[PDB]
């Protein structure tokens, strides 16, 4: 009555072990949060529904209003719960118009219990076939924020309706255990409070540098297992490939009796395009195949008649397609004896070995938490699964996301057998035991190309056994009461108590053993294989534990003959870790049950956490481990993935001013000649860290990349005298603190190094003065991630040098044109490190050439510079022949940048070729710290007050020229570098006098000016407006908050008595929000008519614009020459107002209405456009609403990112979206009532404050509605209480927050005496509960600051 099951899969997990037994999925509920199902398919089917959790609607739609339910609702007697959380309550199709879903392909694991055949013939069924299954649908996008609180409440969902288990796929890599997302871990937390098991993959990155190379032996600390697998709750799940693939395969008769490989029917792939089975698949064929090698041993990895000989693919023996397959070296590519080769092609499908069975799923995630715990829990098969597809089809797999159901489906039935077993046993301890027994009653697997048993890391406590863990009534458990033993650290000696624990009324007897493990190297490359070596197994003997009991045995080990060998080969320590194995000491095989444990021999909370600077290792003929040696000696191009400093490079003209500049590129690199950046070295034979904070752009800060290796936090850079040898007054700290992940590069979205702009350093104190020349140290601070670790430093040696190299004379021989420079002198220190001599060779009548960029919109401005060769005595034989003497131009390059050039017209009248000659050489200020163009005059009746003044490109992307104007009104800067409106000077008047000129900004809760927030610097004279110019910022370099302060300005020098200005600054950097205004027709030709603007405040209009651009030589744009340099601008043509209001738009020569602008610019400077044909997809009829958050922040360091939900007034979400002016953000709608949700953000960047629900209404007179949601920001620390002495035992070590609560702080496991927590911003008073007379002393306070790490040095007395 054809029933024939597929047990591929359910043989060597023991399924039926527990079914026979009457734990089939009957009575309870497995919730799948996942991407969609399609719940009619033949397989969400249960029989006797009479003895289902859930009855029909009637019970469902109950429980719902119970809860507090409002969305949602059963389909089927399986299906009893859905829910579309992606906008709020839709259908869960994710169908085409492949076929594959990937969401049901997960629930088909768990719960697959079909009635009909697959493409084999075979009746697939799941791990519990009769558990019911809510289904929520959450899966997360990029443009979305932080999909969190939708899985937050689908888990709520399921623990209120009453689920039993959860399959979360959900993975964020190098997971922590303890300070995971703490909505989220206390949202699992309280399924674990009720009977619910939290079953979560565990990743697919497999381990540091798994797409690149494996990791270096120095770099222990590779794990990515992910959260929220990583928490202690929930359990998480690594994977094993199946032995048995279901795939369709080739096959050929001519082997058709070999037996050996499946009788003929080999496997084959197809790479990263072209899979032409469209081309021939079904029908036999000859040798005229694409047949690509053996490729290895046991591989399995990726005439003539098709002879197009594709090396398109192979590129390396010893993407364009001819034909896709690849096959291992017995599968045929030996089978080569006769070249005929009758090959059918897979008509069908076929059932065959796996060439990867019980081997451990190459991408599995794997190593420890990032704060050192041991997970995954349990391996189980993922692999290559077969699954419950699309509709009525069947899966393919890979994937440790299909492992993750199998434990699903195994937490469910081993519920069952508790609650049959075990029925005092409370929901508080439910989920943890079945765990527990799912862990500890599990075969340590065993890797077969080695014969070695695989690491616990990679495998938790072994393959899932079922029928093991319902017939035991055995479990094991450390000291922690867990499934498996995280020791932390470890000496010489190993020593623990295992625990296992007795659930039968039969007391059993057991023998034990210990094996050992430790990690293999490669020894003649110095990278971990990622395969483990047996090092002694150490038995212990056996125990007997109690009929409903347990009994507490001592593992204990001596490794110190193991030390100097793995030490040597593991400079920074290494794993020592393995399995405590537990079999019955009569009869062997029953009663197998297993604990895996893993300690670390040296200090895993203070392994190196960035990988050494370039510099340093280059230093030591070392390298990086992303680093890409390719290309000249020494050349660090700034793309490449390192640890070092990133500066900003322009270059120097002689015929006009620069416009442009290099970009980034690392510090002590320079351009040689054929445009590699090569890390240039002075005569001791060191390259020099060198900068030169002049204002010219030619490497003017300095900024750390790094490319880290664990997860890091509170990361700064600081700067103090290298004279200040420990370190211990800073003169500079970036103001931002800086917390992120390892640079693992799963794959080429995952970034290998990565630069933080912020630590940027600029030679200026922490009160904007400015910090001399000199020599000075750039230290570059951060933290693991595991309480108790040191903090990590790494000092760049940094020099300041603001002086050009000196250029005295040289001499000048007319017989035979030799110029001898001189020995070259630097003034700072720095030093020279090049030479030069060079004139303008003209082109096309121009000392430059002027390059324009017609894609990037960009125009580059280049002096034409020819060389002078240098010969190896240091003098230069000029070519007089191709441009005259004194057109050549010397120059002395600094290290940090700076450039003298003298050019030979300090000279003598005519001279020209007597004899040898001294030559006075003078630097023309060619390199100049470029400065605003003034023109302006100063008189009683103003201000004083001056600032910037500038257009916005629309079209190039040049710095658009500006200029000084003068300030008496509307004082509101945007400082957003734009060039307009960006600061506040003071100049003053020609023939007065300002003496000891001081600016100062206060804030606005200074009554008495008491604390400026910002200085002027000494030397700040009424003419220097730059010494006067505030843009906005603290005097440690932060932008401040949008509001008013006071800028108040003093001089003396009223020859006598001397007076003070102030005047109210106010700052705000708010692009203007454009509406759309009208567009009516009159006479033949288009009239636009933008709605009125308001001006009251800073953010009122003050100048409106309707323009176009003229394509002038096929560009919008245009360069203009001056003496004044060149300068880059639009084609700007601007559009008269009618008294109408309207504009008047004429269809011009080829002109369209997308070149024409409607431009408007507020009283603080901000500036924003719309292109006329944008503004006019709004009908007449119709309105816009825009959307948006309200940071009360500045417009750069805010989030952006979010999404909404728009209903219509009837309830039904809006469809079919149109966008207004290419915002994601702004709707057209047609005129009702609406309301919009907030659906998700970054909810760890900020806080909602304002209602999520907001209704509007867009009508004829209200056509644009903004909707803000307001909104707060959010800054965590870092807290450690570092003790004196371990605390007596039944001491209690607590955050006291100023409101008066207690959070509760544990023990660092690495690091005994610490006690740490990450915390909400805000101030704290460690406290301690000592059970005698112990009494803690010293400083117990601290007010954090966001994303610092904060140490307390706390003692205990007597
Ligand atoms: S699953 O949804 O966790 C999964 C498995 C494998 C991949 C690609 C890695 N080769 C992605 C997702
Ligand atoms: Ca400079
Ligand atoms: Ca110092
Ligand atoms: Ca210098
Ligand atoms: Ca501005």
């Amino acid at each position: 009555s054809l029933p024939p099951v597929n047990t591929d899969i359910h043989d060597w997990v023991k399924t039926k072990g527990a079914w026979d037994k009457g734990y089939k999925g009957q009575g309870k509920v497995v919730a799948v949060i996942d991407t969609g199902i399609d719940p009619a398919h033949q397989s969400m089917r249960i029989s006797d529904v009479s003895t289902a959790k859930v009855k029909s609607k009637e019970d469902m739609l109950a429980r719902q209003k119970a809860a507090g339910i409002n969305y949602g609702s059963w389909i089927n007697d399986k299906v009893v719960f859905a829910h579309n959380y992606v906008e709020n309550s839709d259908n869960i199709k994710e169908n085409q118009f492949k076929y594959e879903s990937h969401g049901m392909h997960v629930t088909g694991i768990v719960a697959g219990n079909s009635k009909e055949a697959a493409a084999t013939g075979e009746r697939f069924l799941g791990i519990a076939p009769e558990a019911q299954v809510m289904f929520m649908r959450v899966f997360a996008n990029d443009v979305m924020g932080s999909a969190e609180s939708l899985f937050i409440k689908a888990i709520e969902d399921a623990v209120a309706l009453g689920a039993d288990v959860i399959n979360l796929s959900l993975g964020t890599a190098n997971g922590a255990q303890l300070s995971g997302s703490k909505p989220l871990m206390e949202a699992i937390e309280k399924a674990k409070k009720a009977g619910v098991s939290v079953v979560v993959a565990a990743g697919n990155e497999r381990v540091y540098g798994s797409d690149h190379d494996d990791p270096l032996a120095t770099n222990p600390d590779y794990g990515l297992v992910g959260s929220p697998s990583t928490g202690r709750t929930p359990t998480s799940v690594a994977a094993i490939n199946s032995k048995w693939v279901i795939q369709r395969l080739m096959t050929v008769e001519e082997l058709e009796k070999r037996a050996d490989l499946n009788h003929g029917k080999a496997i084959y792939s197809e790479s990263v395009d072209f899979k032409n089975i469209k081309d021939s698949l079904g029908y036999d064929k000859s040798h005229q195949f694409a047949y690509v090698k053996e490729s290895t041993d046991a591989g399995y990895n990726a005439p003539n008649k098709t002879y197009d000989e594709m090396i398109a693919l192979a590129k390396k023996h010893g993407i364009p397609s001819a034909f896709i397959s690849h096959e291992f070296g017995k599968a045929m590519s030996q089978l080569n004896g006769n070249g005929t080769g009758s090959l059918e092609f897979d008509s069908v499908v076929s059932k065959a070995p796996s060439q990867k069975g019980n081997e451990m799923n190459h991408f599995s995630n794997w190593g420890l938490t990032s704060d050192g715990y041991l997970k995954p829990d349990i391996t189980a098969p993922g692999g290559d699964i077969y699954s419950t597809y699309n509709d009525n089809h069947y899966g393919s797999q890979t994937g440790t996301s299909m492992a993750s159901p199998q434990i699903a489906g195994a937490s469910l039935l081993v519920k069952q057998y508790l609650e049959k077993t075990q029925p005092n046993l409370p929901k508080e301890k439910i989920a943890d035991i079945v765990k527990n027994l799912l862990m500890s009653n599990a075969q340590i697997h065993v890797n077969p190309e080695t014969k070695t048993t695989t690491s616990p890391r990679q495998q938790g406590a072994g393959l899932l056994n079922i029928d093991g863990a319902v017939t035991s009534g055995l479990y094991v458990t450390g000291k922690d009461n867990y499934g498996s033993i995280s020791l932390g650290n470890i000496t010489d000696t190993m020593t623990f108590d295992v625990t296992v624990h007795n659930l039968s009324n039969k007391d059993k007897t057991l023998r034990y053993d210990t094996e050992l493990l430790t990690d293999h190297v490669d020894p003649q490359k110095g990278r971990f294989t990622l395969t483990s070596r047996s090092l002694k197994t150490y038995q212990g003997g056996e125990v007997t534990v109690p009929a409903n009991g347990k009994v507490t045995v001592r593992v204990t080990m001596d490794v110190s003959q193991f030390t100097k060998e793995l030490t040597k080969q593991m400079p920074n320590g290494y794993y020592l870790e393995g399995f405590v194995r537990f079999r019955d000491s009569q009869d062997d095989q029953l009663n197998r049950v297993n604990i895996p444990f893993v300690g670390f021999k040296g200090q895993f909370e203070n392994l190196a956490v960035a990988e050494e600077s370039i510099y340093r290792l280059k230093s030591q003929g070392k390298t990086g481990f992303y680093f890409d040696e390719s290309g000249p000696k020494d050349d660090i191009y700034v793309g490449k993935h390192f640890t070092g400093l990133v500066t900003l490079g322009s270059e120097t003209n002689v015929s006009t001013k620069t416009i442009s500049d290099n970009g980034l590129h690392t510090l002590g690199t320079f351009k040689n000649a054929d445009g590699k950046f090569i890390l240039e070295k002075n005569a001791q034979g060191n390259p020099v860290l060198a900068i030169s904070p002049n204002g010219d752009n030619n490497q003017d800060f300095a900024a750390f990349k790094g490319v880290f290796l664990r997860k890091y936090q509170g990361l700064k850079a600081s700067v103090y005298h290298a004279s200040d040898k420990e370190h211990k007054n800073p003169l500079w700290v970036s103001p931002e603190s800086f917390k992120g992940d390892k640079n693992f590069n799963s794959d080429i979205r995952f970034a290998k190094s990565t630069t933080l702009l912020g630590t940027a350093f600029s030679g200026k104190s922490l009160t904007g003065a400015e910090l001399p020349d000199g020599y000075y140290h750039y230290v570059v601070s951060y933290y693991p991630d595991v309480v108790g670790a040191k903090r990590q430093e790494m000092t760049f040696d940094m020099i300041l040098d603001r002086q050009k190299p000196v250029l005295s004379q040289a001499t000048f021989d007319p017989e035979t044109n030799r110029f001898k420079p001189e020995p070259l002198k630097d003034r700072g220190l720095a030093g020279v490190r090049k030479d030069s001599v060079f004139y303008l060779e003209r082109k096309d009548n121009k000392p430059y050439t002027v390059t324009i960029n017609d894609s990037y919109k960009y125009v580059s401005v280049e002096d034409n510079k020819t060389f002078v060769e240098r010969q190896a005595d240091g003098s230069f034989i000029l070519p007089l022949d191709k441009a005259k003497l004194g057109d050549f131009y010397y120059m002395v390059e600094d290290f940090a940048g700076n450039v003298a050039i003298a050019k030979l017209g300090d000279h003598l009248p005519q001279t020209l070729g007597k004899t040898p000659i001294k030559l006075k050489l003078t630097d023309g200020n060619y390199q100049t710290k470029e400065t605003l163009k003034d023109n302006l005059e100063m008189t009683q009746s103003d201000t004083g007050l001056v600032t910037n003044q500038a257009q916005l490109a629309v079209v190039h992307r040049n710095q658009p020229q500006s200029q000084l104007t003068k300030m008496n009104q509307d004082f509101f800067i945007s400082p957003n570098e734009d060039g307009n409106k960006d600061f506040v000077a003071f100049k003053g008047l020609e023939n007065n006098v300002y003496n000891d000129l001081t600016v100062n900004v206060y804030a606005k809760d200074d009554h008495q000016k008491q604390t400026p927030i910002w200085s002027s610097q000494a030397g700040a004279g009424a003419s220097a407006i730059e010494s006067t110019a505030w843009y906005g910022i603290t005097a440690r370099g932060s932008k401040v908050m949008p509001g008013d302060y006071q800028y108040v300005v003093t001089y003396r020098d009223e020859h006598g008595k001397e007076h003070q200005k102030q005047y109210t600054i106010s700052v705000n950097d708010k692009k203007p929000m454009i509406t759309q205004g009208r567009f009516d027709t009159i006479n033949g030709v288009d009239h636009f008519t933008p709605d009125k603007t308001k001006a009251l405040g800073s953010s009122g209009i003050v100048r409106e614009e309707v323009f176009y651009l003229a394509k002038k030589n096929g560009r919008k744009f245009d360069v203009t020459e001056g003496k004044d340099g060149i300068t880059v601008s639009d084609n700007k043509v601007y559009i008269p107002k009618n008294p109408d209001g309207s504009y008047t738009i004429s269809k011009r020569d080829g002109v369209t209405l997308s070149d024409y602008y409607y431009l408007v610019e507020d009283r603080a400077g901000n500036v924003s456009f719309a292109t006329l044909r944008d503004l006019k997809a709004v009908g007449k009829d119709k309105a816009v609403v825009n959307f948006g958050l309200d940071l009360p922040v500045p417009e750069d360091k805010q989030i952006v990112n979010f999404t909404y939900l728009v209903r219509d007034a009837d309830g039904k979400p809006i469809e079919n979206l149109e966008y207004y002016n290419n915002s994601g953000n702004s709707l057209i709608l047609p005129y009702g009532k609406y309301t919009v949700e907030l659906l998700t953000y970054d909810t760890n960047a900020a806080k909602l404050e304002s209602d999520k629900i907001v209704s509007f209404t867009l009508s004829a007179d209200n056509n644009f509605q903004q909707v803000t949601f307001k909104m707060t920001m959010l800054a965590t620390s870092q807290i450690t209480a570092h003790f004196d002495h371990l605390l007596p035992e039944g001491s209690r070590v607590s955050l006291k927050t100023a409101q008066g609560q207690l959070i509760p702080l544990e023990q660092s496991l690495y690091v005994p005496k610490a006690y740490g927590k990450t915390v909400q911003e805000g101030t704290y008073e460690v406290v301690v509960s000592l059970p005698k007379g112990y009494r803690i002393e010293g400083n117990t306070k601290v007010n954090t600051l966001p994303n610092e790490v904060h140490e307390l040095s706390l003692r205990l007395v007597k």
